[PDB]
């Protein structure tokens, strides 16, 4: 519409969001994440294969609505980062056409594991280049482009900094509160906040990533009055449903959940090898990075 590239801090959200979808509890973690650590796809099986489609997916390679390979994406991936990558368009134009011969057949996780892995196993290294599955061309992309979230810095501190910029102190200067003011900076840094902790996207709401933040701090039994209160705010901008959440009963849950959150945005390491202790916990975690707790 056109299809648009996806940067350093985006890659590394798919691959992470997809390691906590994916990866096994217990004892059979770390053999898994050994080798999808390494970008092998193994053991063959279906947590692998699931993942796989999990990143396919994500890096929007594959196309769920189209249940297609989008094989033309591969080069505008290249196109917009190739001056940083180096990657060469000849090995570019290869992997393109191995995608145009993949056959999704029907979506499932086993049929999209079989018809990408001979492309993963040939291009592999391209595709860490491309799609910023390496530290070092991470790295290189953070530094050319500044715009983006850095490791260690939460949404919420990467967003204070855009939304207080002029001469106005920030509403957040001794560290960020839950006061309401429904100032112009307020409400750009919660759509900033909201986006970046994918709460919502370019197609609106995502009632689901909400209730998954109460999920991760041991709330399950709220999941409906989470959905009660984000059904009855009026109003569709991020900021309105933030006043409705903090403003409702679960006013001290959603702080803890987001706060959370803020944590997990500044680390997206954090869940892959750690759970949800307490909010104090949390604010001691957020101390060590750049995030907005109070010190
Ligand atoms: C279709 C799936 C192919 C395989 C993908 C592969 O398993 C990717 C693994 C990721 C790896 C990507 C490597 C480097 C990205 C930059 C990391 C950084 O900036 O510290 C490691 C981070 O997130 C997981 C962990």
């Amino acid at each position: 519409q056109p299809w648009k590239a996806l940067d350093a801090e985006q890659a590394l959200y798919v691959y992470k969001r997809c390691y906590e979808d994916h990866l096994p509890s217990g004892s059979d973690r770390k053999t898994y994440m050994t080798l999808w650590n390494a970008w092998r796809l193994e053991p063959n099986d279906a947590i692998t294969h699931c993942y796989a489609k999990c990143v396919l997916t994500g890096l929007q390679i594959y196309d769920p609505q189209e249940n297609a390979f989008k094989s033309d994406r591969i080069p505008v991936q290249y196109q917009a980062y190739k001056t940083i990558t180096q990657s060469k368009q000849k090995e570019v134009t290869e992997y393109q056409k191995a995608l145009a011969a993949a056959n999704a057949k029907s979506g499932s996780c086993v049929d999209l594991y079989n018809a990408y892995l001979p492309v993963h196993n040939r291009f592999v290294n391209l595709s860490r280049q491309l799609y910023h599955g390496t530290v070092e061309g991470a790295a290189k992309i953070y530094a050319a482009m500044p715009e983006i979230k850095q490791k260690g810095e939460s949404f919420h501190a990467y967003c204070e900094k855009r939304a207080w910029k002029g001469n106005k102190q920030s509403e957040w200067k001794n560290g960020r509160r839950y006061k309401l003011t429904g100032s112009p900076e307020l409400k750009d840094a919660i759509d900033c906040i909201f986006r970046g902790l994918r709460y919502m996207d370019d197609t609106g709401l995502k009632v689901d990533e909400i209730v998954r933040d109460f999920n991760l701090i041991n709330k399950s039994e709220l999941e409906p009055e989470v959905r009660s209160v984000l059904a009855s705010c009026k109003g569709s901008e991020a900021y309105d449903y933030y006043v409705c959440l903090v403003n409702s009963r679960l006013k001290q849950h959603f702080k803890n959940a987001f706060d959370f959150h803020e944590l997990r945005s500044a680390d997206y390491a954090y869940l892959l090898r750690k759970v949800y202790e307490n909010p104090e916990k949390v604010k001691e975690e957020m101390k060590k990075l750049n995030t907005t707790v109070h010190f």
